[PDB]
């Protein structure tokens, strides 16, 4: 009978109501600067499809970041650029400063705003209960903004959240997997990073939406409040669902599969087994208790749901009691 269709509960038709130039990124004309305006200082890291460098803009001595793209479809480069241009100036969204090309190799590169980041592997262990609430609220500002702008990030994870802790400044980076939400579209499920993949990706339910990012956020929150990084530690995409099922239980998983008429891959039948929904208190211990509260657990419970439609939206999440003290302090 095929899967049951799904629509986002919020910002459903935002792209339909915009001119085609907004979302038809393949038609976007890119104007490439000369990479000679930037002098590379050092390599910061290598990605799946990019090499990132710290650089200096020789014209004004500003420190920037240059993301040299490895060859990918021109379609995909135009998508990242168009999304970054559409989101530019939005709350906690990384700023695309320039688009250049090396004169010799012709390799395209994206120039970004520099953030003085403290890596999550060093930062998260130092965060107070207030800090987690504060930064979660900052991520929510970025997500509600991009979702309102008709964009799903599709790769929310600690590496993609650059935090200048000294200045309490946060930027959501790496828009390379981001996509425009169009109601009825069947998207690629080979997105996000394993540990942050929502159950919709794991069961191959393609008609997903912005709510995908809310699952990923919930994975981040659970790792922060429980000091268990990553929270769901699967060995592969199949075992990832098993790890989730051992916490959220199998009853709701099978109800989700039923509701959407999802044809489940036959290997899941043997590996999923039967598991009760675990109480969040089972993850609380002497070393993380100070980060856990009834508000944190209620909020986490409302993000970590199989049914993507039942998760809090970024706007609903911002209104949660977990953030009452942050919201008070920001006024
Ligand atoms: O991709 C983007 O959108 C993107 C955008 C901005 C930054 C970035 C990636 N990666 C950075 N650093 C980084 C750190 C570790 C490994 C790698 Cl590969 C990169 C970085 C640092 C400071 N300011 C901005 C950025």
């Amino acid at each position: 009978s095929g899967p049951v269709p799904s629509r986002a509960r919020v910002y459903t038709d935002v792209n339909t109501h915009r001119p085609r130039e907004y979302w038809d990124y393949e038609s976007h004309v890119v104007e490439w600067g000369n990479q000679d305006d930037y002098q590379l200082v050092r390599k910061l890291g290598r990605g799946k499809y990019s090499e990132v460098f710290e650089a200096i803009n020789i014209t004004n001595n500003e420190k920037v970041v240059v993301k040299i793209l490895k060859p990918v479809k021109k379609k995909k480069i135009k998508r990242e650029i168009k999304i970054l241009e559409n989101l530019r100036g939005g709350p906690n969204i990384i700023t695309l400063a320039d688009i250049v090309k090396d004169p010799v190799s012709r390799t395209p590169a994206l120039v970004f705003e520099h953030v003085n980041n403290t890596d999550f592997k060093q930062l998260y262990q130092t965060l107070t209960d207030y800090d987690i609430r504060f930064y979660m609220y900052e991520i929510l500002k970025a997500l509600d903004y991009c979702h309102s702008m008709g964009i799903m990030h599709r790769d929310v994870k600690p590496h993609n959240v650059m935090i200048d802790h000294e200045h309490r400044k946060l930027r959501l980076i790496d828009w390379g997997l981001a996509e425009f939400y169009h109601p009825g579209q069947e998207y690629n499920v080979r997105v996000a990073s394993r540990y942050f993949k929502g159950p919709e990706l794991l069961v191959d339910y393609q008609m997903y939406d912005y709510s995908l990012d809310m699952w990923s956020l919930g994975c981040m929150l659970a790792s922060m409040i429980f000091r268990k990084e990553p929270f769901f530690h699967g060995h592969d995409n199949y075992d990832q669902l098993v790890r989730i099922a051992k916490v959220l239980g199998t009853e709701d998983l099978y109800d989700y599969i039923d509701k959407y008429n999802i044809e489940l891959d036959p290997r899941f039948n043997d590996i999923l087994g039967r598991h009760s929904r675990k109480r969040w208190e089972r993850f609380v211990h002497s070393e993380n208790q100070h980060l856990v509260s009834p508000e944190a657990l209620d909020f986490l419970d409302k993000l970590l749901r199989y049914d993507h439609q039942s998760r809090l939206t970024a706007r609903e999440a911002m209104e949660h009691p977990y953030f009452y003290t942050v919201v008070k302090d920001q006024a």
